[PDB]
């Protein structure tokens, strides 16, 4: 439902977003784009060059972006989402 924390990894643009999601459809599938109607935790993203795919399952994701990608201005643009929510 909301970020609680990110977890830093030693990589370059790869993180573990840890977050209590519900479990009610805790399926495992790969997709990216922005569209209406579609949850907008994972429309804003696309809106950003350099991920290629999202793996949604259990309480917690996996975002793959290129290495052109910075979290420093996703952390502005996804928090307007949680914000609003919130």
């Amino acid at each position: 439902m909301e970020i609680i924390a990110i977890s830093e990894t030693p990589n370059h643009n790869t993180m573990k977003v840890s977050l209590s999601e519900p479990r009610q459809d805790n399926s495992f599938t790969t997709y990216t784009a922005a569209q209406e109607g579609q949850p907008e935790f994972i429309n804003r993203l696309f809106e950003i060059e350099g991920v290629k795919s999202i793996f949604y399952v259990l309480d917690f994701i996996s975002i793959d972006k290129e290495d052109n990608a910075n979290w420093n201005e996703l952390l502005p643009q996804i928090e307007n989402t949680f914000a609003k929510s919130n």
